């Protein structure tokens, strides 16, 4: 069944918003979908336990009715690097558990999207990063680019390292994190030339609750 890992040029660039658009597009295409945020930090308390906002968005945007824990097995309250808070709270992050969770979703979904945490090299332990897990799973990678000054360098750095890891950069998504500025078209042209993967689409600046906006329309899944 189809599976994609979604990474970004940094934290706070639109990975979650773009992942929701991707999931909406896949449901529209007739797939049985599931979003997966194996590791999450920066989460709020509820009577059921901690809930992360990205995991909730992926859950809501999945075509299947999924239990929270199946979407997000590892939830940390403090918004810091996963390895730091995992070591502090004595709750190790295990590659095998992350992988089992992906398999569990595949029991029911035929199209699974996995959202990473932070950027490509976010540490999970003092000796293991998210990039290590993606490499183990041999997942095709989708790069989310928040269109802003500095994004060309970050997109190029991320694409080069993914390629060096022997992984496939399946595509990229442009996300308009701020209102339109002067060199938007020039930036889009530059990124299109430099990133060695198809541009899947562009999400416009959507000030109010973009995670639940109808954004599937901005993604062309036939390019993926
Ligand atoms: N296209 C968009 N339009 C306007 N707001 C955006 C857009 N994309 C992201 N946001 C806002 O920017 C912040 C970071 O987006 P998010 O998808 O959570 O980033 P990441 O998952 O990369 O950390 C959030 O507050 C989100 O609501
Ligand atoms: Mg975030
Ligand atoms: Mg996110």
């Amino acid at each position: 069944s189809k599976r994609y890992f979604v990474t970004g040029t940094d934290t706070e660039v639109g990975k979650t918003v773009a992942s929701c658009a991707l999931l909406q597009a896949a449901k529209a295409a007739g797939y049985r979908t599931a979003g997966y945020k194996p590791v999450a930090s920066g989460s709020e308390k509820t009577p059921e336990g901690l809930r992360n906002s990205d995991a909730l968005a992926l859950q809501r945007n999945s075509s299947l009715q999924l239990d929270y824990a199946t979407v997000n097995p590892y939830t940390f309250a403090e918004p810091t690097s996963p390895h730091i808070i995992s070591a502090q709270e004595g709750r190790p992050i295990e590659s095998l558990v992350m992988s089992a969770g992906l398999r569990a979703l595949e029991q029911q979904a035929d199209w699974v999207l996995v959202e990473g945490a932070g950027g490509w090299f976010t540490p999970l332990s003092d000796t293991f990063t998210f990039a290590d897990w993606v490499t183990q799973e041999q997942l095709p990678v989708i790069l989310v680019v928040g269109v802003k000054l500095g994004c060309i360098n970050h997109a190029m750095l991320t694409a080069q390292v993914i390629q060096h890891a022997g992984l496939t950069l399946a595509g990229w998504v442009a996300n308009d994190v701020t209102p339109p500025g002067k060199r938007h078209a020039e930036y889009m042209t530059t990124l299109t030339r430099m990133i060695p993967a198809p541009l899947l689409g562009e999400i416009p600046w959507l000030a109010e609750n973009p995670e639940n906006a109808a954004t599937g329309k901005y993604i062309n899944l036939a390019l993926l």
